[PDB]
């Protein structure tokens, strides 16, 4: 046909606008399934997998796919021009489309703004007992944060951090990132961990704006700064519509789509010269962790093991 088969780890509200604009501008039909491809299914199906494009939200998932030989190399002058080298594979098998920060939200009323020098690590200190909310420790946004911490500190110190963080939780890990900010608004907790773009999404939503208004976005500024991760894309090894798949990822890297990522999603474009939204610009800039993206993913397995050892999500005692 004239189609492309997309498997998306992103829910419709954070990707449909980009894909609909792609369909209108190119004439190529997008078939989309929301993941639950699934890496194990893509592997076992092998040559019969209909997947063209896998849209990811985490570098560690990207490297799981690439390491399993489920991607293929894409050499595109358009991707080269649009995506800075630090946000795509040197070996051409994966491509970053946005960056996002995993930030600390605080209660406007009960905490205020965090001081310069505040670190993720501070959330494990005894004085924050009963005041911290985080979604499941096994959620990959969290595990990739902990993976970066292993690169910086090793597994003993990272485990001690996880034990302290767990000890300080106000409630059993539950919900997603926005839900923790709702909990700040309601008074259940005073500090949460979540991705930056969700603050802008909440502000844009009539039903969630009060959640964001009750919280302050903070970019950690300890030794290794603020954790960054990427939304991205891989073209599957056996892509049945590969030319169309390349046109899709080239489109997502371009000026128009990158502007949509900025203005609609409140994410940081990878493409230089594309301004963030007014909301995102208002937060100011921050010192990013200089860790290489692959060096986050390298530690994912070890981080997941630590989360299991500390039984992070168990709130029984």
């Amino acid at each position: 046909a004239n189609e492309v088969n997309v498997y998306s780890y992103r829910q419709p509200y954070l990707i449909e606008p980009m894909l609909k604009n792609f369909e209108k501008d190119t004439g190529i039909k997008v078939n989309i399934i929301f993941a639950d491809g699934l890496v194990d299914r893509v592997k076992q199906e092998g040559e019969l997998s209909p997947a063209d494009v896998l849209l990811t939200v985490d570098i560690s998932r990207v490297m799981e796919i690439v390491n399993a030989d489920l991607a293929q190399k894409i050499d595109s002058k358009v991707l080269e021009k649009n995506i800075p080298a630090q946000f795509r594979d040197s070996n051409d098998q994966w491509f970053g489309l946005t960056t996002r920060a995993r930030v600390i939200y605080t209660s406007k009323d009960r905490v205020g703004k965090l001081p310069a020098g505040f670190d993720y690590l501070d959330l494990a200190k005894p004085e924050y007992k009963g005041k911290v909310c985080v979604r499941s420790g096994k959620n990959s946004y969290n595990v990739s944060l902990f993976a970066a911490m292993i690169e910086h500190y090793g597994i003993e110190k990272t485990k001690a951090f996880l034990e302290g963080l767990k000890a300080n939780l106000a409630r059993k890990p539950q919900g997603g990132d926005r839900d923790q900010v709702k909990a700040i608004k309601e008074g259940i907790c005073d500090y949460s961990i979540g991705n930056s773009y969700y603050y802008g999404k909440m502000l844009d939503d009539e039903k969630q704006k009060s959640w964001a208004e009750a919280a302050i976005i903070n970019f950690p500024s300890g030794e290794h700064g603020t954790h960054k991760n990427i939304s991205g894309v891989v073209i599957a090894k056996h892509s049945p519509n590969k030319a169309n798949a390349v046109k899709l990822i080239e489109y997502l890297s371009g000026e128009k789509a990158q502007g949509l990522y900025a203005e609609l999603n409140h994410e940081y474009p990878v493409k230089e010269g594309i301004e963030p939204s007014a909301i995102v610009k208002g937060w100011g800039t921050f010192k990013s962790d200089t860790i290489k993206l692959e060096d986050i993913a390298k530690n994912y397995e070890a981080a997941l093991k630590l989360v299991d050892e500390v039984k992070f999500d168990d709130f029984s005692e």
